[PDB]
């Protein structure tokens, strides 16, 4: 489960939130298989609840209905031609797996649902599933409200109603093989692994239950005996007695604490700097790096009030976003999944975004198909961040680099540093009011090399910035505090 069963030499992920089926299926043969991209985790392909009040919220499709694969991305033949198609290039899929709930309890009743199925959240009815009221924790619950009060309680966090959301019986083996047959019917179409939401509102026994029904990867595309990866999301900031380490048996769990920390770096919050990140990793309270997920944003802190809070780093930072991003994908800690995110009309109004329910691009509701720019941009308020070059290059240097250690560590005991990844790359950063101009030992063999941050090796020539490595293993490097993007990123399959 620890493995990500990506082919050999591809070191991320891309979440492709909200996009369609149809835009991931053509994605995977334009852009990510060429571009060296390991997968893409999907938004949750299973029925949910269609919202109109607000009008269709993202966070719609993290209330299911039902397990059939019938949502806004498309349908379950649409569902599975992606599936086919990215595993024919080389890309995998990762499926978000809502499985610790079911919608909202006082949603209506109807057929309001992207499949059309009904539902009764308050008679505990989902028959599409079926579930009864057998199959949720009202009885199990102790609290007064029956939802989530106190995270300081671990037995309420597992049995009680996050947010409300109908708490699944995930004791019991009925629903434990509901859920499992949904993963199944997905590992067989041939997904390679899972993110498993809500994760810190499950039992880790639980959890493990689940997975021990699933199958090995479908063998027509991965070797026998090939394992689910599975990250758990389990929001663990420390200061709560439940600890993500509980769930360390049963897969990688999501590290929260990566992009809050980077981001109060970067941002240089309470007197942290770059400097400190020469220890970057388990020192900095961290998982161990073998069963961390790690990332800069994700879908829900991206809009200012998850885990981190303000300290996040979105899109919307453009400069320092790329700078965090740069780092997470050099550095070899965790296993790296991008971002990558639509626009949407943030208002703030106290602090707060108003419009951060807002879906995705969409005609009445329709979500909008991801149309793409002769410069490789995307339209249509796509943001499409893995395409930008600073992070695409990103991507292939961590893909260069892999295996390599972390070496030639170098700071200004302020905000400039570099470091290597053994003798195949090296990186460098200015995040100080003032330009960083020094020579530095690179670890890499003697040559010209292309700058992958401001530029491109295109037709044996650099496009931007060219670094000359010395017999010696050193190069000088000169950032302004006013460049585009303040840092340098060079690899050996950058060098003319
Ligand atoms: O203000 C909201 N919710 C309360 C604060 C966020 O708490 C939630 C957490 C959450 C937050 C902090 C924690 O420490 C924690 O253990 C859990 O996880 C969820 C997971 C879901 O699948 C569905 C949800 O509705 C939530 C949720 O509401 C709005 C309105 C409804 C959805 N929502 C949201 O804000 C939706 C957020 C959301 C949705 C999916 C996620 O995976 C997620 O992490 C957050
Ligand atoms: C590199 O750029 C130079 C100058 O534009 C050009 O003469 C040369 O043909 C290009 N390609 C190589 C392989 O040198
Ligand atoms: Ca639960
Ligand atoms: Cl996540």
């Amino acid at each position: 489960q620890y493995s990500p069963n990506t082919q050999q030499g591809r070191t991320s992920i891309v979440h492709l939130f909200e996009w369609r089926w149809v835009d991931i299926a053509l994605e995977c043969e334009r852009y990510l298989a060429p571009k060296g991209f390991g997968g893409v985790q999907v938004s949750p392909p299973n029925e949910n609840v269609a919202i109109y009040n607000p009008f269709r919220p993202w966070w719609e499709r993290y209330q299911p209905v039902s397990y059939k694969l019938c949502t806004r991305s498309g349908n379950e033949d649409e569902f599975r031609n992606m599936v086919t198609r990215c595993n024919n290039v080389g890309v995998r899929i990762y499926v978000d797996a809502v499985i610790n709930h079911m919608c909202g309890n006082a949603v209506s009743a109807g057929t309001s649902s992207t499949c059309g199925s009904y539902f009764n959240p308050g008679s505990r009815d989902f028959p599409a599933v079926p579930y009864s009221g057998w199959d949720f924790n009202d009885g199990k619950c102790k609290t007064g409200s029956g939802d989530i009060e106190n995270y300081n309680d671990a037995t309420q966090v597992r049995d009680c109603r996050l947010t409300g959301l109908l708490d699944l019986a995930l004791e019991k083996d009925y629903v434990r093989s509901k859920i499992a047959e949904y993963m199944n019917h997905l590992i067989d179409i041939g997904v390679a692994g899972f993110r498993l939401d809500a994760s810190k509102h499950m039992w880790p026994g639980d959890i493990k239950a689940i997975l021990d029904k699933l199958h090995n990867l479908n063998s027509n595309w991965f070797p026998a005996g090939s394992k689910p990866f599975i990250y758990q999301e389990v929001i663990d900031l420390g200061g709560e007695p439940i600890k993500s380490s509980d769930y360390f048996g049963n897969g990688r769990v999501t590290e929260f604490k990566y992009g809050a920390k980077l981001g109060t770096v970067i941002r240089k919050w309470n007197g942290e700097k770059m400097s400190y990140l020469k220890n970057w990793g388990e020192g900095w309270g961290f998982v161990p790096s073998d069963r961390a997920l790690v990332f800069v944003d994700n879908h829900d802190n991206q809009r200012g009030h998850g885990a981190g809070g303000a300290s996040i780093l979105t899109f919307w930072d453009a400069r320092l976003y790329k700078m965090a991003v740069g780092f997470m994908l050099a550095h070899p800690y965790g296993f790296t999944r991008v971002m990558s995110s639509y626009r949407w009309p943030r208002q703030f109004q106290n602090g707060n975004d108003v419009n951060d329910w807002v879906g995705p691009p969409n005609n009445n509701g329709v979500i909008k198909e991801v149309t793409i720019n002769p410069d490789t941009t995307c339209g249509n308020d796509w943001v499409c961040e893995h395409r930008w070059r600073q992070i695409r290059n990103m991507v292939i240097f961590r893909n260069v680099v892999d295996g390599q250690p972390f070496t030639n560590w170098y700071d200004n005991g302020s905000n400039q540093v570099a470091f290597g990844r053994g003798n195949r790359g090296f990186i460098v950063f200015n995040n100080d009011d003032w330009s960083f101009s020094l020579t530095l030992q690179t670890g890499l063999p003697a040559g010209t090399y292309c700058d992958v941050i401001s530029g491109d090796k295109i037709n044996g020539n650099c496009t931007g910035i060219k670094i000359y490595v010395s017999d010696d293993g050193k190069a000088h490097f000169s950032i302004s505090n006013s460049a585009e993007d303040p840092f340098i990123a060079i690899h050996a399959e950058s060098k003319l």
